[PDB]
């Protein structure tokens, strides 16, 4: 099946949305999935020795302004298999411009493992590594030539209400 | 498509059956199947740092007491990548009450790894490793609240029976 | 879906092509796509302690002489996971008889990995490295009593007219 | 050089200690220091599918009621190789008798980890973390035969009191 | 310290040794107790996409016919790391020519795991895994130009007697 | 021992210096030799999620401007375990100020890994590779505030030349 447009975007949307993961945290080949067969595919090998610092994909049956399904970043202790669904719940929101567009991502963490029971709101994560997330996004694209911008962080009600945002521009995209 | 539904148990039931892996050997994440999209989803992380000591997953088109398919355990000795299919020789089968329900599980090793071509029986497999397996199940869901009971070992013969009766529990329960 | 069936041989026929991997490097694991079901399914553990010294895998929608996909090999620097699609290069082919068949191989790098920019033919590439992977497949299958014959390597042009037998043979399986 | 005996409990004694690692996080194999050569050696395998939850070592120079140096857990993200030092600050500790022993384990961050920075006192640990350390340390010799139990933990003061114990005991021990 | 030169030969002799290891399992870096420092050299990378099928090193105050100490190839389930001391019961051994030289290697297990308690002589082995390992001495040094024979194995008594012929041969030669 | 002390610079130097690796590609950890006691030890975690690029160490009895041993990057394909001694050849130098210290870096490859044969001068090196180096080493510590400037690249004989000087450095200092 195709998992983007056959998801629902989450259980108990927009507190708990499904993720899709693409890259496990660890990795340096950029994984996608691919909108048309379904299918995982490599779009490129970063050009700097940087690994993703969370797994990272999409949630399922959302749309966003760089013409791709919406972000989402897991905070995960053992990195999942790419095209596995994750429960996550949003607690925060990177503010991101890339190469012109908006191309903000949830931060989440998986309902189901109890180390993260507490963390419910951007105040839960440690500084250091919303720092980390922030450069990495600030510096993978500079061998690449292209401009990234990095604003800030919006809290666990902002990153729901662009969760919802998302789920409208794809259905209004696809109909 | 979807596994679950649309393989067959094996190529020579029950002497040798299709393992659909969903977690490999030194896994803490639990994946399984999704029955409804045939992805893979994390249920959980385990809360304990334990790791499954086989390949685990499920023989496809067979149902069973605790409302999900029949679980199998392959012996490999590199692990695999979740979804995939092994022709596994059920040598035993380990006889486990999990929350009430029958939940018992077939002891299978790869046919066409050479190694295990002299594992036929539950006799065959050294006595630490039968512990270690029942050790896992006795005590990985301690801190989840549920009790698990394991009763003992049951040998080849024992476990092809059982095979037969679940491929029959999905008949019955997918018409 | 079916990777094999419903993927295009490339998106530049035969300057790229897709490689959808079956084995990553390092692996001893001898994973295949099934045709018949599309999922990663385990043929056999090779017999000895060797491991795919490239990411393996198939063209799609190609056929052989060995009565399998067309074989091809991609260099990368970090292993990717089982049915990812690569966009790859052709630089050069692996002259091999395998049980009596022709069962020729690409060597192929990734378009968007910027390491291989500068290889572009079969000249580009380390002799060892040329050397280590004719002799994983001269020795690979000993223990398994089967004859292979390496003889050489062709270069990027020989490559690429033997991925157009290739897709001619399948059309003409296939219809 | 013997790292036991000829390296200091730490730099700011007890705020800041060294830990001498002796089993990575991840690791079934139980390593420990040999006292008599300064080698890592192989204690045993762990009879059960079970893993280290953290970095686990030593304070050098420290005694304790078990027979051996102060052992000390370090969470750390990626694991360090045996034998690393690290400098950590203590921040609570687990209460706990092994075959009717005090063995009594430091929990510590490392310094120099910025993740950990505000990770000052045993509160500031997931509940469930505590609780998955806990129950590794209950369960893991349960297959051995050996009784563990485990009364709970106390904060970075009490850990850092028994710091300075375990310190004494040493050179009362080696004079 | 020395481990060469410092280290016993084993804590039983012959029944049980000290394996110094060297190589983990997997690895295709050869790695070597380098005899003058103590410390853990890059002898070469394997020519060939081959690895280590065993924990592999030596016996401590040994010597043999290739001018080095004795080898020793331990199965491990988990591998260890390098020049990490494990208590290994000798099992059989391998019969080798090295480039006109003697180099048997003993065949041994941990024994503090176990999942090995019930093997104690060559024929407890299953017979694939012997022939993976006589097939990579076989063919490893292929691509190098050197000469290897292996003539087959011996059982636990005869690799025994070699143990004590080569500490001997140490004794003599460092006097 | 003190590998920094008691190893010489190489063994043909500088055509072949022995390089000490404290950090495999692959790790975020920065471990460190630590002068005074010859242990490894963690100096820090890196705050951005970046990983080595190459096997990071230093030259025995060397000495630069920033008050530590000369820095070596060996390229290795399957990374080394911290304190491996590799005899290295360099084929170039990375020309970096760090903080307002020199510290540039040699750039070479193992001696004993044929896969790099043809790699002897800096021109050999794919543009990219170079270009990931640099920028790991532009980028890596501006979350820690401190300013790093990537100057270039120098050819194979301007490498040998800085590392007889590094030789003298440490002469001097260490008299
Ligand atoms: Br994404
Ligand atoms: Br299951
Ligand atoms: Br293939
Ligand atoms: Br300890
Ligand atoms: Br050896
Ligand atoms: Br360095
Ligand atoms: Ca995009
Ligand atoms: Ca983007
Ligand atoms: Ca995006
Ligand atoms: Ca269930
Ligand atoms: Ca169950
Ligand atoms: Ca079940
Ligand atoms: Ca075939
Ligand atoms: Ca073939
Ligand atoms: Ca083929
Ligand atoms: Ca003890
Ligand atoms: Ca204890
Ligand atoms: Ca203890
Ligand atoms: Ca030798
Ligand atoms: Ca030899
Ligand atoms: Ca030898
Ligand atoms: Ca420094
Ligand atoms: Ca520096
Ligand atoms: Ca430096
Ligand atoms: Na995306
Ligand atoms: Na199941
Ligand atoms: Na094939
Ligand atoms: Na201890
Ligand atoms: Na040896
Ligand atoms: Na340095």
């Amino acid at each position: 099946m195709n998992p983007f447009h056959e998801l629902e975007p989450g259980p108990e949307v927009p507190e708990v949305v499904y993720a899709l993961i693409e890259i496990p945290k660890g990795s340096r080949n950029k994984y996608e999935l691919d909108k048309k067969t379904g299918l995982l595919k490599l779009d490129r090998v970063l050009y700097s020795p940087f690994f993703y610092p969370v797994d990272y994909g999409i949630i399922p049956q959302t749309w966003y302004d760089d013409g791709d399904p919406f972000d989402i970043m897991v905070i995960m202790r053992e990195p999942v298999y790419p095209l596995t669904i994750i429960e996550a719940r949003p607690i925060g929101i990177m503010k991101m411009e890339d190469s012109g567009d908006k191309d903000w991502k949830v931060l989440a963490v998986p309902v189901e493992d109890p180390y993260f029971n507490d963390w419910k709101d951007i105040s839960d994560v440690p500084k250091a590594f919303l720092d980390e997330i922030a450069h990495f996004f600030q510096r993978y694209k500079e061998l690449q030539g292209k401009t990234t911008k990095i604003e800030g962080w919006g809290n666990a009600e902002e990153a729901k209400r662009e969760i919802l945002r998302a789920i409208e521009m794809y259905k209004e995209k696809f109909g």
